């Protein structure tokens, strides 16, 4: 039996957390159609329980059934990928690194409070070469069929749109079209609806960070 243990909300210990990175793995196992189990693990008062088969505290692992637990979103979904290969979530090597600069841009230009700093202009150049990607070899990322690549940078785009908007009043450019079309059908996927964070809960992950 598939199961894995993810963050909670902040200060709602049954309720599902903002973690891309687990999201990643949750976004897989339901595109794949993999039946599992998901424990809500408050991190700010963890049991024991976890604490002893994660014993550095690390949200997500995954227990694949063959007696372990994994961590680290990159190698729990290629451990996916290898044991449920239907449907094939095989991002080609071409095309890994496509928006890998996006999420360390969005950081530093949320937790920035100089105006100036070329935080912003960063940022945008990522998102215009998502934007040539995606005009080039869309409507996902490797095309006609979604792919793992897609289920690593859809959340964290979802932390840009929503953190962006409410703390800084800011929002990808209209001009980037493909981008839009993106974050459109990514975040309206049923499996993007059930393994998201409520809003509101993302906003109060980020609150402590951005002050
Ligand atoms: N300033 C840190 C924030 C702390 C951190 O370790 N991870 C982030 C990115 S997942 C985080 O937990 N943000 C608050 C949240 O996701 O609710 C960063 O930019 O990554
Ligand atoms: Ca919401």
């Amino acid at each position: 039996g598939v199961e894995v243990c993810v963050k909670a909300a902040v200060g709602h210990p049954d309720t599902l957390g903002d973690s891309p990175f687990s999201q990643r793995v949750l976004l897989t196992l339901e595109e794949k159609k993999v039946p599992y189990e998901m424990k809500l693990i408050d991190v700010q008062n963890k049991p024991d329980w976890f604490l002893k088969i994660s014993p550095e505290g690390k949200v997500p692992v995954f227990n694949g059934g063959d007696g372990k637990w994994i961590p680290d979103s990159d190698v729990i979904t290629q451990v996916i990928e290898e044991k449920y290969p239907t449907p094939s979530l095989v991002t080609p090597p071409e095309y890994a690194s496509v928006g890998s600069k996006i999420f360390s841009c969005f950081t530093t230009f949320l937790k920035s409070k100089d105006p100036n700093d070329g935080s912003e202009k960063a940022l945008l150049t990522e998102l215009q070469a998502l934007e040539e990607h995606l005009k080039a070899h869309g409507p996902f990322i490797n095309g006609q069929n979604i792919s793992a690549a897609d289920l690593s940078l859809a959340p964290k785009l979802y932390h840009l749109q929503v953190a962006l908007e409410h703390f800084k009043g800011w929002k990808i450019p209209e001009d980037l079209t493909n981008v839009h079309a993106y974050t459109e059908a990514l975040f309206s996927r049923e499996s993007f609806i059930k393994t998201k964070a409520a809003k509101e809960h993302l906003i109060a992950g980020w609150a402590p960070k951005v002050n």
